[PDB]
Order: C-alpha cells, then structure tokens, then sequence
C-alpha cells in the first residue's frame, strides 16, 4: 500500500490542527 | 504559478548541482530572496534529518510509469496534519531527494516529471495555505538568514 509506504517515509510529518 | 514553477526548478537545480550532477547533465531581488531562503532551509532540513528520505523510489515505487496522482497521494501523507512552513520545506527536500535518487538510478526522465508534479502540487494544494499565511515574503522573514 502506497499510502502506508508514504506514512513510513513521513513518520515525522505530524503535529496539530493549528 | 510561474513563480511556483521557477521556485521548484531553482531548488531542484540547486540540489542536483550540490550533489555533483552538473556532469550527468549537458550544461528580481524579491524572488532571489525567496529562492535563497528555501535553498538554505532545505539544506538545514537535510542536515537535521538526512536518514528521513533514503531509498525513496524503491519504497514508493516511483518509476517511468508513475502518474502524477501517485506522487500526490504520497505527498498528501506528508501534509496529513495540515500545512506549515516546515512541512513545505520538507516537501521541497523530498522532491530534491527523489530527483537525486532518480539520477543515481539512471531514471533521469523522472527529473522533469518530479518538477512538474511539485509545481502542480504547490499550485493546487499548498498555495491556498501560503496565501493565507503571508506568502513567500513571510517565509523569508521566518527562515531567511540575512
């Protein structure tokens, strides 16, 4: 799953709504 | 949108040169400031997190068959929690890493496509946030060295 793969590559791309 | 294409091509050209793809390839002041700030931010990002985007084309199956909407789908995961300047920098750095890797793996055809994909993604997905958050002149104020 591309989406899963992507999520791995960008694990550190998290944060808030704001 | 033309300025978005130019920013993408400036950044990717910079990253390819910096890695020494001057030889895999046959060889305003307001916008200059934007380009320089983005180059420096992308360098900073890469110095901070350079394990982050290794072996991309393999993990993401980016090939000469890949269509824009697969790139879009991947990048959407980067902005899953919303857009900010740090993730926009990450986006540019990702694209740069994809370009370098593509050249390294003898898939040079991808460089012009990645640049088109980034410009589209910027215009359609990121520009609406940018134009609510001060535009690139505000990015310069935040991340420009000077």
């Amino acid at each position: 799953d591309l989406g899963k793969s992507a999520r791995d590559v960008f694990t550190k791309g998290y944060g808030f709504g704001l």
